[PDB]
């Protein structure tokens, strides 16, 4: 079994994650996660928090995930590239998911609260079982430090 | 078993995909797709049909892939990146693979149809045992839709 | 079990690679490794020598690996990418590892010998048990080309 577990840390967030035990019956490798918020992309490089705490298991332990663009992301209307190919995320980050994207464009992008521009991949590539969505105030032992 | 599926949709795509089942004794994490076609990419993004259908198998089961720039893609000659770092392809889809291409240069870019500026890896990176190449004709099961 | 094994071939790059074995009781999945010489990169594509062989193991055989960007690759400071998103190297290669590095700026940049501006996964991203430096002379059975 692979699970993944997403946590909304402010109140805007829960608003597009409310709690629930999303199962994945059409075995999809990624699990596409929403910006939350109305951004204005510079030329250059762009720091994006995404408002979610994420951990993923596999076979009872706490794993791995990596962060890849959907093909959503870059269009003729948006330049947009991830900074570093594919966000590796260690099983011990505990923190809040933040993207690098790099806006290639001459001209300033606006991104929409409800747009997915990046999808979460389960070290090796293992198709999740239940996209657990936590609600902001229950503390799971997923998201202490050690 | 990992098996990789590949049907030319074109008659000058199945120049270049002459049906055989080509093993991969060397132990080739990646699997070289060609362009098919003399495309000239403009400043900015671009879209390349490739002018196939992919299916992957692991373990009897339809599975994902994943497609990876080779080294060749960008040289000093033509700054040429993969729009999305890699492009993942979920086990449910079955129409044309379709690139998007992003040139970093001012002027604009010549690639030749033999060119192969793409590897396509098995989800989880499983080495392929036989790339099978089916004819134009030949209906498989494995790209009828769900 | 999965095991690196990285030699410096030069001698700038066998201070930064000392003699050791490394463990990884983090759970790490990847391999930082240094520049061992200060480069300015160019705008557009620069070549990037990395001083060190590399082979991977996984259950006995050699395996593959990935070349991945680190989180402090691309800053507001420098504007780098890796040109072929990852980096895959087949089990058959066994020569000096390269990268291809975009600097997106209309300025050159500067990196400096002690900075990791990559990390090395193995394939199918299973975490090192230990990563193994050798000494500059010590001839691996796992170099010997075949």
């Amino acid at each position: 079994a692979t699970n993944f577990f997403i946590q909304p840390i402010t109140e805007e967030a829960e608003a597009y994650y409310p709690p629930s035990v999303i199962t994945n019956k059409r075995k999809d490798l990624g699990v596409d996660v929403y910006c939350c918020s109305d951004l204005v992309l510079q030329p250059g490089l762009n720091i994006v928090r995404l408002h979610i705490k994420v951990a993923c298991e596999h076979m009872g332990k706490k794993c791995g995930f990596k962060i890849m663009a959907r093909s959503s992301m870059c269009t003729h209307e948006r330049l947009l590239i991830l900074a570093n190919g594919i966000g590796l995320i260690d099983p011990g980050y505990v923190g809040e998911l933040m993207l690098k994207i790099i806006n290639l464009g001459d001209t300033p992008v606006q991104i929409w609260a409800k747009e997915c521009l990046v999808q979460l991949v389960a070290q090796g590539d293992h198709v999740p079982d239940h996209i657990n969505i936590l609600k902001r105030n229950q503390i799971f032992p997923l998201f202490a430090p050690t």
